[PDB]
């Protein structure tokens, strides 16, 4: 069927404001995490990050409706966040991308208590 349950719509609407939020100047911010680059292009990376996480991980769980609840997508997308203010400097601009998009993840979040 092409009608999402409303758990279903919540966990997509979750996912799209965080994909497709965009800074005063027309930036998307989800730019830089949608697809982690490899071991090669990070050195460091899967060394030091135990659960290496991305947008299009996150989107294909949601696409095979494997999220459960909107707890367990909130809780990859913080892994997500984590991940990259471990790796990335407090200076860098991904690391301030990392704490503006958790900012919207949580405000969505809480905007749809009601739903
Ligand atoms: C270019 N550079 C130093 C880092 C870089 C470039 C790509 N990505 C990162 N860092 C990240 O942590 C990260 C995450 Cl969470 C998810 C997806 C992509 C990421």
């Amino acid at each position: 069927s092409k009608y999402m349950t409303p758990m279903q719509q919540k966990l997509n609407e979750v996912y799209e404001a965080v994909k497709n939020y965009t800074d005063k100047r027309g930036r998307r911010l989800s730019a830089i995490f949608l697809r982690l680059p490899s071991r090669s292009e990070l050195p460091d990376y899967y060394l030091t990050i135990k659960k290496p996480m991305d947008m299009e991980k996150i989107r294909s769980h949601m696409m095979a409706n494997k999220y459960q609840d909107i707890d367990s997508m909130v809780e990859d997308f913080v892994m997500m966040f984590n991940n990259a203010c471990t790796y990335n400097e407090p200076e860098s601009l991904i690391y301030k991308d990392a704490l503006v998009l958790h900012k919207v993840l949580l405000e969505t979040r809480r905007d749809l208590e009601g739903d």
